[PDB]
Formats: C-alpha cells, structure tokens, sequence
C-alpha cells in the first residue's frame, strides 16, 4: 500500500530481504577471514587486508538493497546475521576455496532473485541485479579463481614460503 | 524498408511514437504547475522551479524517443500535446499529488513499451528503456512521494506556514 | 599459548569477544534506523544519514576490537549478530529515545568490561577503553539527549511541523 | 625535598632509574644485533637497520624516563649498561626471538613499574607509562611475534633462500 510502489510483487520484496541477510552474512565471514590473518600465528597482513576491503563491499552491497527496497516501497525487515561456518580458515587456500564458494552461493542467490524478477515481469528489478551485482559477481570469482589456481601452483598448503610469495606479490 | 531497420517491429515503433507524445504531454503538465506556482497569489518560486525543471526533463525525454525511433530507422509521426488536466493546482501538496499520478502514468507506459519490446524480442529496445527511462522513473517517483510525506507532516492544505516552510527548505 | 600473550587474562579475552558483537549489535540497530527514516512514508533523510553514519562508527568500533585482540593474543570468536529489538521506530523521538538508551547500553558494557580489566591488573586494556571508546560514549550519549530535549522542545511526537524543522536544522 | 616533588614515592623515583637503565640495555642489544647482520658472512642488511633503528628507539624511551625524573623532581642515577646477552645472534630467526624475549622482558617491569604507581597512587606515572610505553610495546611484541611466524614460514634457519626473502620483503 505505498504510495510510490508499483510493479513490486511481494515476492520479490521477501526475496530482496533475504538477499540483504546474506549479504551481510558474506561480509561477516569476510570479518572472520581478516581477524584470522591477522593473528600474530598466521600474520599474512595482505591477505588480510583483502578480506578486510571483500567484507566492507559486501556490507555496502546490502545497503544498497535497503536503499533499493525504499525505493520500490517494499519494507526492510532484518533477520539475524549468522556467524561464519568457521571460527579459524586455516591457509591462505582454504580461505580462498571458502571465498570462492561463498561468491558462488551469492551470486547463486543473485540469478534465483533475477529469474523470479523475469517471472513476475520485474524490468527494473532485472536492470539492477545486471547493473549492480551480476557483473561484480563474475570479477570476483574469476578473481578468486586466479588466486586459487596461483596458491596451488606455489605449493600450498604445505610450502610456506609459496604461501609467504603470494602475500608479498599477489595482494600487496 | 528503411536501410537500417533490423529487428524493429512495426507495433513497437507505433508505440515509441505514443511514449513520445506522453513524455511531451508530462512536460506540459509540469509547464502548467510552474506557471501556477509562479502567481503572484500563490508565489512558491522554489516550487515553481522544481517543476519548470521537471519540464525541460520530459521534453528531453520526448527528443531521446525522436533520435531512437530515427536510429532503429523507424519514422516519428507527432500528434497533438493535449493540455494539461487542469487550469489550477490547489497548492503544493495537490500538485505534488498530481505529479505523483503522472509520474506513475509515465512509468506504467514505460513498463507496458518493455513487455512489448520484449514479446517482440527487442533486446535494444529493452536496455534503453532500463538504461535511460526506468530507474529515473523509481527515483522521480521516490522524491515526489518523499515530498508528500514531508507536506502531509507539515499540515498541508491548511496550514499555510508549513506550506511556506516546504518551499524554503525541501526545494531551495 | 600465543607467543604474544602477555598480563592478558582469559575473562578479559572472553569480554572482548563479547563486546565486538555488541558493537556489531548497536551497528545493525542504527542500521534498521538508517532504512526506517529512508522509507518514502517517513522520509527523513538528514535523520536516515545520521543513523547510516552511526552504523558505520559502530562497525568501525568492532573492528578495532578485533585488531586489538589479536595485538594481546587472544582469539577473536564471533557469534551470530542478532537482528533489532524493532523493525520500525515510530518517529524521529521515539528513535532518538531508542539510541540513548542504545549508546548507555554499550557504555555500561565498557564500564563492565573497564571494571573487569581493573580487576584483573590489565593497563593497557584500560587505557584502550579509555583513549578509543569511553570519551566517544560520553559525547554521544550528551548528542543525543541534546537532541531529544529539542525534539521534545518541538512538540513531538505530535507536532509534525516540528519534526520536519529538526530534520532541516539539527542534522543537515 | 625538591620544590617541584609532590606525590612522587621515592620507591618510584628509584624504579624509574632501573627503568631507565633497562631501556639502555635493551637499546644496547638491539646494536649488538645492527653489527651482527652487518658482518660480511651475515650480510642481511634491511634486517641490520631494523635492529639499528630499534636501538634508537630505546635510547629514545631511556631519554624520556630522564626528563620525567627531573619533571617530577626526582634524580637520575645511572648504573652500568651491561652488555648484552650474546656477541653473536645465529640468524634471523634466532635474533628475532631474543628481541621478542627483550621486549616481553622490558614490558614485564613496565607492567611492574605500573602495578607500584598504582600501588603508591601516582595517576601521573601510570599516565606516563600507559601513554608513552605500554602501548608501543604491545606494538612492537605483534610486530616482531609475526615475523617470527612468517621466519618459520619461510623454513628458518634451515632455509637460506627463505631467509633471503625475508630480509627483501619483510624490512624493506
Ligand atoms: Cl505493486
Ligand atoms: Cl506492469
Ligand atoms: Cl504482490
Ligand atoms: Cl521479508
Ligand atoms: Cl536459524
Ligand atoms: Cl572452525
Ligand atoms: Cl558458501
Ligand atoms: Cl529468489
Ligand atoms: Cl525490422
Ligand atoms: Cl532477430
Ligand atoms: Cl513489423
Ligand atoms: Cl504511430
Ligand atoms: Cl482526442
Ligand atoms: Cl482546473
Ligand atoms: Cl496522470
Ligand atoms: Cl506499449
Ligand atoms: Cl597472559
Ligand atoms: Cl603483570
Ligand atoms: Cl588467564
Ligand atoms: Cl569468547
Ligand atoms: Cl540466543
Ligand atoms: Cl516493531
Ligand atoms: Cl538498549
Ligand atoms: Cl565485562
Ligand atoms: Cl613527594
Ligand atoms: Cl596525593
Ligand atoms: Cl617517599
Ligand atoms: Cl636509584
Ligand atoms: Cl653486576
Ligand atoms: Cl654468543
Ligand atoms: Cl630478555
Ligand atoms: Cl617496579
Ligand atoms: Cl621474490
Ligand atoms: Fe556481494
Ligand atoms: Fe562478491
Ligand atoms: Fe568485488
Ligand atoms: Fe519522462
Ligand atoms: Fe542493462
Ligand atoms: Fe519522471
Ligand atoms: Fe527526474
Ligand atoms: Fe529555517
Ligand atoms: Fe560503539
Ligand atoms: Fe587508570
Ligand atoms: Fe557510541
Ligand atoms: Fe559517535
Ligand atoms: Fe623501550
Ligand atoms: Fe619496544
Ligand atoms: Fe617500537
Ligand atoms: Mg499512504
Ligand atoms: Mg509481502
Ligand atoms: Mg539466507
Ligand atoms: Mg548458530
Ligand atoms: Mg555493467
Ligand atoms: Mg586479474
Ligand atoms: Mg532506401
Ligand atoms: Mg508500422
Ligand atoms: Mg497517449
Ligand atoms: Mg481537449
Ligand atoms: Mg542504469
Ligand atoms: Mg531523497
Ligand atoms: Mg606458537
Ligand atoms: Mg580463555
Ligand atoms: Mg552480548
Ligand atoms: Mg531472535
Ligand atoms: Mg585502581
Ligand atoms: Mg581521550
Ligand atoms: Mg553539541
Ligand atoms: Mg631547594
Ligand atoms: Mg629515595
Ligand atoms: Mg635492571
Ligand atoms: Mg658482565
Ligand atoms: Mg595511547
Ligand atoms: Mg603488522
């Protein structure tokens, strides 16, 4: 019943507030990477500052859905943001493989929230999951992708100093 | 049988020359609320310019229409720019009110356009109006319906101090 | 057993910890206040980008506990950030009501957590409390009472036209 | 019975003098570590300066405790700077853990010095020491807490190559 929404479904409402949830959660489990590379027994302060600067863009991409919302007339509604799956990530390849999963599963939930906005003849909706989220998406991954194939080259896990070379010349 | 014309249907340029004529309808309409606003027995010049802005808006809008249908090789046919609903516009929040209505007009002739360029199978046709029209349509009719709000909030109709606290604070 | 580790007591790791996710708490609160005051039915925006600016200090608080427990060697464990206690906020004064008592919270946490690092001979924790988060919370907590003395001043939550001059005048 | 004294325990006075001659000492080992990487047969000479500037560092702080003395008006007595522990410090690694040893040495009796100002009730001392040295040295323990991490990273001592990496990534 807002005075400025039309074309809204109430689906696609819900599903630009579950969007917003996981975006907060991928920014959270980025938090977690960069306090985990800054223990002073990982002390990889690079890639920490990666996942510091991943975690801050996912934060901003979930405002940006507050502010998309408003704009259609749909209403905020917040759900708790769950804690990251792990509470340490190992090596710089296993946080990598976890970054690329989790990029997959958002930008997943990207096309499943773009196909209901073509089911329900949303064009505006589709416009700024294209122009706003779908392309970061395919940067991001093919970015990590990158890396995971560099840190396999470099021997990770166990060669250290492949590990210590990545930090110095990858993400410096 | 234009040399140019390539995957550009015949209801769809038609429809293109009738978004045309409502965008230059739209901008006499806001011609008309500038005019009023200028009285000087209403005299909300900052009011008044908002909406001789928002008519130079449209009659752009109008000639952005006139170079697509030329660029697809379709030929622009003009009809009469009918005068605007009414003579006189109440006062700040019945023109808003207005402007409001018009804005979601435009934006739902703008929509139905899209879902014919896409049955046609238009993608050109479908990307300039998500690029160029759609989401300045969501952002207009944000701002008018934050304008509402404020103007309910500060007693309009009646109370006039509100009315001239509008004009010197939201508009200036 | 970090090699760090020095005069830096389990209880007061534990405390951080749980401190971190109350700053992430009052950060998502002000976010929720940020996206009320954002909607085209309330439509305050100087009031909506002082939230969305306390969000963000909020964040930027928790990460520095982040930083600092990793500097003293203890280990940074999240739990789940969970959503406000409202998902609307009546009013700019029933909002501002809500941060004040927001902002005691978090101080008296500080207090809790000083008291607890006194306890337990922890200078250094002390003073960070002291130099990064106790002085904030003194002029925060004098803000915002400052302002809902004025917004009291002005009528509300009745006076509508009062509201809209606090929005235009004490947070633009 | 200096004019200036006030609240100044001679308990205190004292300790500041041991204070003062343990920063020269730790000053003095940190030169011992400048020359040893400065020898023809170690020759790591971006890890030599950061030792050489660590030693200034400390002169620094032994510095500061003299003018505090005076400003408080008790007196400087010197004692000997004993030399240090070691003529000779192996390799980077091993260099790395006594100047991590060092600084948890030279915190522990600041720590102390802190818990007797308290214990005497000389907020000015405890002042002085939370703002001008406890800090720092929390700073420089995860400094050099991480580099010995990425030293075992990089296979130290075993791994010369690893060594070589540090010295031209790490302290350049
Ligand atoms: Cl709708
Ligand atoms: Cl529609
Ligand atoms: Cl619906
Ligand atoms: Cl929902
Ligand atoms: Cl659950
Ligand atoms: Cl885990
Ligand atoms: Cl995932
Ligand atoms: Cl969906
Ligand atoms: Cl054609
Ligand atoms: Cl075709
Ligand atoms: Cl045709
Ligand atoms: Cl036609
Ligand atoms: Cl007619
Ligand atoms: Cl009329
Ligand atoms: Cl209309
Ligand atoms: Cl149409
Ligand atoms: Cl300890
Ligand atoms: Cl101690
Ligand atoms: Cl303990
Ligand atoms: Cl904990
Ligand atoms: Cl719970
Ligand atoms: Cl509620
Ligand atoms: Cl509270
Ligand atoms: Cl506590
Ligand atoms: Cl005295
Ligand atoms: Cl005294
Ligand atoms: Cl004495
Ligand atoms: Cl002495
Ligand atoms: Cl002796
Ligand atoms: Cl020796
Ligand atoms: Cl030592
Ligand atoms: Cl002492
Ligand atoms: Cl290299
Ligand atoms: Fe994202
Ligand atoms: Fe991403
Ligand atoms: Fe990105
Ligand atoms: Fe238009
Ligand atoms: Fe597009
Ligand atoms: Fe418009
Ligand atoms: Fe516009
Ligand atoms: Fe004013
Ligand atoms: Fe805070
Ligand atoms: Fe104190
Ligand atoms: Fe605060
Ligand atoms: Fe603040
Ligand atoms: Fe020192
Ligand atoms: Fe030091
Ligand atoms: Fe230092
Ligand atoms: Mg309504
Ligand atoms: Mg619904
Ligand atoms: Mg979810
Ligand atoms: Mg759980
Ligand atoms: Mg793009
Ligand atoms: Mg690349
Ligand atoms: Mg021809
Ligand atoms: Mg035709
Ligand atoms: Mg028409
Ligand atoms: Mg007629
Ligand atoms: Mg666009
Ligand atoms: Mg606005
Ligand atoms: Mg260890
Ligand atoms: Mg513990
Ligand atoms: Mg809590
Ligand atoms: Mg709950
Ligand atoms: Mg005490
Ligand atoms: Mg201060
Ligand atoms: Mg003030
Ligand atoms: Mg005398
Ligand atoms: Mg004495
Ligand atoms: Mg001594
Ligand atoms: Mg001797
Ligand atoms: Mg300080
Ligand atoms: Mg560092």
């Amino acid at each position: 019943v807002s005075q400025v929404r039309q074309n809204y479904h109430s689906d696609c409402e819900a599903a630009v507030n579950r969007m917003l949830n996981l975006e907060l959660y991928a920014s959270y489990t980025y938090s977690s990477m960069y306090a985990f590379f800054d223990r002073d027994d990982v002390a990889l302060h690079n890639v920490a500052e990666f996942f510091k600067e991943n975690s801050h863009e996912e934060r901003e991409h979930a405002e940006k859905f507050m502010k998309y919302q408003n704009k259609r007339g749909g209403r905020v509604v917040l759900q708790d943001i769950k804690k990251p799956e792990r509470d340490e990530w190992g090596n710089t390849l296993e946080a990598m493989q976890a970054a690329l999963q989790l990029e997959k599963t958002v930008n997943q939930a990207l096309l499943d929230l773009h196909k209901l906005a073509t089911d329900k003849v949303d064009p505006h909706l589709c416009d700024f999951l294209e122009s706003e989220y779908l392309e970061e998406q395919v940067k991001d991954i093919k970015r990590i992708g990158d890396f995971i194939t560099n840190l396999k080259r470099l021997g990770l896990p166990e060669n250290g100093m492949g590990e210590y070379l990545f930090d110095k010349h990858s993400v410096k």
